[PDB]
Protein backbone atom coordinates (compact mmCIF):
# COMPACT_ATOMS: atom_id res chain seq x y z
CA UNK A 1 0.00 0.00 0.00
CA UNK A 2 1.22 3.46 -0.93
CA UNK A 3 0.16 4.29 2.61
CA UNK A 4 2.08 1.38 4.10
CA UNK A 5 4.92 2.13 1.72
CA UNK A 6 5.71 5.22 3.75
CA UNK A 7 4.96 3.54 7.06
CA UNK A 8 7.08 0.54 6.16
CA UNK A 9 10.08 2.78 6.74
CA UNK A 10 8.69 3.38 10.21
CA UNK A 11 8.47 -0.31 11.03
CA UNK A 12 11.82 -0.93 9.38
CA UNK A 13 13.21 0.81 12.44
CA UNK A 14 11.75 -1.94 14.60
CA UNK A 15 13.90 -4.46 12.78
CA UNK A 16 16.71 -3.05 14.89
CA UNK A 17 14.72 -3.91 17.99
CA UNK A 18 14.26 -7.50 16.89
CA UNK A 19 17.92 -7.84 16.00
CA UNK A 20 18.89 -6.30 19.32
CA UNK A 21 16.12 -7.98 21.28
CA UNK A 22 18.01 -11.20 20.64
CA UNK A 23 21.46 -9.64 20.67
CA UNK A 24 21.28 -7.84 23.99
CA UNK A 25 19.61 -10.94 25.38
CA UNK A 26 22.38 -13.06 23.93
CA UNK A 27 24.68 -10.68 25.76
CA UNK A 28 22.64 -10.82 28.94
CA UNK A 29 23.61 -7.19 29.43
CA UNK A 30 20.79 -6.74 31.96
CA UNK A 31 19.80 -9.11 34.74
Amino acid sequence: SWLSKTAKKLENSAKKRISEGIAIAIQGGPR
